[PDB]
């Protein structure tokens, strides 16, 4: 029994804090085109794509019952820049910076709930 | 023979520390829309607009053959902001932030090449 209504309430303060990380969010605030990046063989590595707009849609428009399910999200985009990039790469050190934060920010929230 | 990826790993740092100018990159990540912000005379001012997300774009798909047209793009940018608004202006200023900057990442990395 979970309302989300309230998740966003719990949970958005959590995004907004990625998003506030600057510029380490940006390569994360849009869904990632292969082409356009010069990353042609992503998706022979990646298989679910995720990344900070398709995120908030989802808490926007209630896509999300529990909120573990968000947390698995936010994981699985940090996951895949993991998974992909090199570990000397700027956005797998990116990835690194924005993780750290969700940590801090998604423990006390998640103890609460 | 600069290769696409060799220009983006040397590169890729100056326009970094453009992005990390937080307010001065704001105007500059994105291309300048006339509508959007309520100036239908920039295009009769600037004939050769340039930003941020063009200049990554072009590096990230291998448009460059050598550094010197990177250094040119980066340059026309600012120079087209300097040209189109006021020297009070918050865009004028931002701009100026942001050639001091590159100036002084730009100088190590076109020697090293
Ligand atoms: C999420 C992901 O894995 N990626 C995300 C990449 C990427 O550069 N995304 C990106 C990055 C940016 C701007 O990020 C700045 C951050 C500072 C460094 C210069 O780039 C804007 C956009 C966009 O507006 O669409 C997208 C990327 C590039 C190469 C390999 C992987 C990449
Ligand atoms: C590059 C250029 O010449 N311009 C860039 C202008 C501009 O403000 N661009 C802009 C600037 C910003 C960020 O604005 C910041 C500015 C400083 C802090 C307050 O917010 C976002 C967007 C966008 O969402 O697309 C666009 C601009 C406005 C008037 C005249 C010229 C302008």
């Amino acid at each position: 029994i979970f309302k989300p209504e309230e998740l966003r309430q719990a949970l958005m303060p959590t995004l907004e804090a990625l998003y506030r990380q600057d510029p380490e969010s940006l390569p994360f605030r849009q869904p990632v085109d292969p082409q356009l990046l010069g990353i042609p063989d992503y998706f022979d590595i990646v298989k679910n794509p995720m990344d900070l707009s398709t995120i908030k849609r989802k808490l926007d428009t209630g896509q999300y019952q529990e909120p573990w399910q968000y947390v698995d999200d936010v994981w699985l985009m940090f996951n895949n820049a993991w998974l992909y990039n090199r570990k000397t790469s700027r956005v797998y050190k990116f990835c690194s910076k924005l993780a750290e934060v969700f940590e801090q920010e998604i423990d006390p929230v998640m103890q609460s709930l």
